């Protein structure tokens, strides 16, 4: 049998040398790393390496950290939370900066801050599908402790104006994270370049194992624990290290940027590909822009088929893919390890599917 | 070379049948289980035996939640955490209970949450190394939202009374937590038995691996979340599942019943051996009770050196130690993978590190 994967803004798969590097430390080296005898000592190497990975990965310098985190959900959650408590509960600036974009990580915790007495502005999406930084100029008060932009949309997979958003930033005081999860491994990140001072990845969107991710925090920065028990984790994250992920999600991550190219070059041209050969259908239209988009994403409607219908029939014949909201749409979504042959195909099996849900219509 | 393993309070090994049942969800059962496609429901099985086991093995009924979260140390921010706001903030009781045996997940939470404004009080040890459960009677208030203790000491090994405690907690309607890392696959664990409304476990202490654990509530016990985006384990903790993990750790759960007998009928015998073999150097004792514990742990302390010492020299002969406050003691750990062999060769390197140590003094 042989199916077809385009559900990568879900999961990606494993690359075969992330599992191998981790395959040792579900062997022999299972020592626990806090440990003081050559156990613990003897996956420091792994460990560091692997952290060096993911400073590289998103140019973060050596007095920043990259905390390990369980996955990007920890370090959303925790980086509204933690926000919560230091600015909001103890400064007085109890409001937040959001968009309607945001993955339910952060409008659900936003949810919840409001709640607690918050208020959180989450700012209304354009025509173009993004979101412009002078819209949250207009909305930072004297009370906003922290704006919360992602940098790629998990639905339409735009990119949004990071550099911009940093500086307003910089300029009138106010922390800034972003929820990076869906730029990592597929166009350049630069928490510098950003002027971040918190950024969110979860390693299962760049060809690391599910369970694992990071949150970087910029010098200096506090942010109370999410995980207290203060030992592990330059004391911000305490619990027993998940070594083997921990060293797959730094293979995983220098991988993913040692592809940056390739991603824009070849699965950027595909994706392109199936868009354009895809829009050769009546009646069917991209949602939003598709200028400022990352390279593997396209979220095509057809007008007068709901989304998941169409998820269904696709799946009967072996090729994944997933909603979105416009009805729903259908998101396809690419990895490097898609080929030329495969996108044919899918024009192929798509096109048929969709003429004949619109003729048993009638 | 050949070392031996001693450690296992602070990390076990994993066992090769975890390992083995893990290595396909690691190739190419990628697929991410909300995922409504062939890659995402192909998983559903797998990870809801998985489940069985792990509610099988606390005997859990079917109306309770087994949430899967990234380690114990989550599952215990999240019970305390979740209980402030339920309980403290909002329906006044702002009184906890716990031991001051309590691992650091439990204590330094605590910690943070008397610096919000909760009073916690930490119940001390007797002489027994102990804690009885009048003890906590006397000190539950109409304030008190919760009690935690422990099942079972990560340091001396030593069990506490929990059915006790949980029948107290019944009677006097306050919420019981008891973080169970040490009970389980070590001595039989019933949540049913104990009258817990919440129970914690890590993998990583019974032959499963790190980064994955799990908190047991109670049928209609409400606890907010502590990963907020409520889409996955019924909206209570949040973000793509830990398939390979999870399959794992209700593999090794299963394992660690099955072993229960042998637990407590040869790695006990074991333990006893190298205990009563071992105090027979002069001034040695144990550090506490040597009924009410755990088969696996002896926790000894040498009059006249400090534990971290005999805890280098010991590694420099390949066996793994750890410490524990009694100066301080050494903490010996076994499991079902020790030999009778390594434990007569542990007296034997032991006993001679010591004389060494001891004479170098003068
Ligand atoms: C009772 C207990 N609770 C919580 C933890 C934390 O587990 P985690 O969340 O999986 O990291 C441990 C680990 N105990 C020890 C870990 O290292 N040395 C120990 O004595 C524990 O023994
Ligand atoms: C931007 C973004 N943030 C957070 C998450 C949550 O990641 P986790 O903590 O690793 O589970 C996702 C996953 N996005 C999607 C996951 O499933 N379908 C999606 O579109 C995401 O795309």
């Amino acid at each position: 049998v042989q199916r077809i994967y385009l559900d990568n803004n879900a999961t990606t798969r494993i690359d075969p040398k992330v599992k191998e590097i981790m395959d040792p430390f579900l062997r022999d080296h299972y020592g626990n790393p806090s440990s003081l005898h050559q156990f613990g000592t003897e996956t420091h190497p792994a460990i560091a390496e692997a952290l060096d990975k993911l400073y590289k990965g998103i140019n973060a310098r050596d007095i920043d950290d990259v905390i390990i985190t369980s996955c990007a959900t920890e370090s959303n959650n925790w980086v509204l939370k933690g926000v919560y408590f230091d600015e909001c509960l103890k400064k007085g600036k109890n409001h937040i900066v959001t968009t309607v974009a945001e993955h339910p990580a952060v409008r659900s915790t936003c949810n919840f801050l409001e709640s607690l007495g918050v208020e959180v502005t989450y700012l209304p999406i354009n025509e173009h599908g993004s979101i412009t930084a002078e819209q949250v100029r207009e909305a930072i008060t004297e009370k906003t402790a922290l704006v919360s932009v992602m940098w790629a949309n998990n639905e339409t997979g735009l990119i949004f104006p990071i550099e911009e958003i940093g500086a307003i930033c910089k300029e009138k005081g106010v922390l800034f994270h972003t929820d990076a999860v869906q730029a990592i491994g597929k166009i350049p990140v630069d928490v510098l370049k950003a002027n971040a001072d918190f950024l969110s990845f979860s390693a299962h969107k760049f060809h690391g194992p599910k369970g694992i991710g990071g949150l970087y925090i910029r010098s200096g920065v506090g942010l109370t624990p999410l995980f207290h028990g203060g030992e592990h984790m330059n004391g911000r994250r305490s619990g027993t290290l998940n070594v083997p992920y921990i060293v797959g999600m730094g293979e995983a991550m220098k991988l993913a940027v040692e592809h940056l190219d390739y991603e824009k070059e070849v699965v950027g041209k595909l994706r392109d590909k199936l868009e354009e050969a895809l829009l050769k259908i009546p009646d069917v239209m991209v949602v939003g822009d598709r200028i400022h988009r990352v390279p593997n994403t396209t979220l095509v409607s057809v007008r007068g088929i709901e989304g998941e219908a169409m998820l269904w029939d696709l799946n009967r014949s072996n090729i994944a893919a997933s909603t979105g909201s416009a009805h729903t749409a259908i998101r396809l979504s690419l990895s490097r390890f898609n080929t030329e042959a495969e996108i044919d195909k899918t024009i192929e099996v798509f096109s048929q599917a969709a003429v004949r849900l619109r003729n048993i219509s009638s």
